[PDB]
């Protein structure tokens, strides 16, 4: 017999990258649905029993210890930022990504990106500490986005950035291959461009765009009183847990109440 | 000459709880501001050189260590909410603490605590684990206040909780003892009640509430499909910050552009 999309779904929900089962073999539903559940049960198990930490916050305290451990300053910034950030941020109200921006109260949202707040944070810190200032952040931003397998509306952005000396492309791009060298993640660098910042060299692994990076100056930096060479990288960590353990959608790696450490919780 | 409040509120933002210097001894503002800004200075130099870690990052992953260590699983869960989590936690729409919700869209909301994501876990993983079911969950949580020395809009919450065997009053303050113990962190507990849970044990250290514990069953279990005992505590961490550091206020501790690590980053 054959199976439905229904079924199809709910064997796709509890099925990982490891398993290599068909689906449409002629084995019945019940049995394909009773094998995952069991194998999926195993490996919630096994996570409780032994290791218990969420795959999103030890990747986050993995990068937090790279970054710390090369110099960089450790930054918790707020989520819920004013609206004035957006429209100077280069993000014309009209923009594609100006839809994109989730609306909190009449005055503020939450934000999309880390960089204002790393701006303000570069400002700042310049007149304290000692040339150049380094910086990074992890948290939670959120995008109105389009159903696909490598978007979420709420997602985790890193974000380091450097200032004053040694903000060239090539030390950017040192930074990034032994960030993703610690990381066991293969990569090539392209050329992009966005609205924002202008020309971007974007990180892919194959066709998935795990960041953009930035080698400033840039017009922008004006409007938010940066008057020196700067150079930064957004990643996104559901996007690096999705490289690590092959999920097929993004969803496996987010915060959820759906997955954890991509295992379905609904068994 | 006599100091204006914008000059005293320009040297409360630049004094550490360390220092002790008398703002109206007669000293002009011009000389206790360069002696403050110094010190801030230097403090905040000797943190980029040697730890460069942000106490509210920091104190998340020794907290997270701690319950992990003791068998707890590590969660993630969504901030941004449905609204009608809201109305099904007891949040009365037009009860004060309904006013505090940030709505965001039509449909969703910042989550003002951790437990309705928290429950969802208890019920869905009591399907797959052994007895008892024990989760944690640090993060964000947020709520409109009005302006105090003891509340942040945004703030951040850990809650920990517990369901199956094991879910007695003795138990549950056990685990708060072990834990503030563990941050060298004293502490009394007294009865209180609260709109969603009824009876709680507030843990106080002198008048300041640093959590709300329940001991259940409730009656709001049957609307979350908890069927079982469970206890629980939501702390947030910003407080115990403005303990361990004696911060007047705790806008110190807070996701900020403003203070890094209580120290001002107006400098
Ligand atoms: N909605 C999202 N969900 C998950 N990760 C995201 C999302 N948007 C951005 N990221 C991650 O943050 C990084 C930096 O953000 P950036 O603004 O460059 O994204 P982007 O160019 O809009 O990405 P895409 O083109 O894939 O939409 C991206 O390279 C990606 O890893
Ligand atoms: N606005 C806030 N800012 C900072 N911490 C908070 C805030 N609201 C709650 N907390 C912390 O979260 C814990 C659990 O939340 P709970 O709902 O019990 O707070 P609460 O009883 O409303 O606190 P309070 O009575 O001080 O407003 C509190 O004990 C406190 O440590
Ligand atoms: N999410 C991103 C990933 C690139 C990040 C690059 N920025 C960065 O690393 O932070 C340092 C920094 C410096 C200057 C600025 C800025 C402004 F505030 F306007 F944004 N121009 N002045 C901002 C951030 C993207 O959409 O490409
Ligand atoms: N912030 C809090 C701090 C007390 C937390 C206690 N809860 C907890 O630890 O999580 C476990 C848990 C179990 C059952 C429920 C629930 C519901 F979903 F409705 F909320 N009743 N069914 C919810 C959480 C407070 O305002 O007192
Ligand atoms: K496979
Ligand atoms: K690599
Ligand atoms: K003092
Ligand atoms: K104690
Ligand atoms: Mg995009
Ligand atoms: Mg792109
Ligand atoms: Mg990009
Ligand atoms: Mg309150
Ligand atoms: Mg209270
Ligand atoms: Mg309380």
């Amino acid at each position: 017999p054959a199976l439905t999309k229904s079924q199809t779904d709910r064997l796709e929900v509890l099925l990982n990258p490891k398993d290599e089962i068909s689906l449409n073999s002629g084995k019945p539903f019940r049995e394909l649905e009773s094998e995952l559940l069991s194998r999926r049960k195993k490996d919630l198990q096994q996570i409780y029993a032994e290791e218990r930490e969420n795959y999103l916050g030890k990747l986050e305290r993995e990068i937090t210890r790279f970054f710390v451990d090369r110099g960089f300053l450790e930054i918790k910034s707020p989520i819920l930022i004013p609206l004035e950030y957006i429209e100077r941020m280069g993000i014309d109200n009209d923009t594609e990504l100006s839809k994109q921006i989730f609306r909190v109260d009449k005055n503020f949202c939450l934000r999309p990106m880390l960089a204002p707040n790393l701006a303000n944070y570069l400002r700042k810190l310049d007149r304290a500490l000692p040339d150049p200032i380094k910086i990074f952040e992890i948290g939670p931003c959120y995008r109105k986005e389009s159903d696909g397998k490598e978007h979420l509306e709420e997602f985790t952005m890193l974000n380091f950035c450097q200032m004053g000396s040694g903000c060239t492309r090539e030390n950017l791009e040192s930074i990034i291959t032994d960030f993703l060298n610690h990381l066991g993640i293969d990569f090539k660098i392209v050329g992009d461009s966005c609205m924002v910042f202008g020309d971007t060299l974007d990180v892919m692994h194959g066709d998935l765009e795990l960041s953009s990076a930035v080698v400033g100056p840039i017009p922008l930096d004006r409007e938010w009183g940066i008057d020196k060479p700067w150079i930064g990288a957004g990643f996104g960590l559901e996007r690096l847990l999705k490289v690590k353990h092959d999920f097929k959608n993004i969803k496996r790696a987010a915060r959820s109440g759906s997955y954890y450490n991509g295992i379905s919780t609904n068994l």
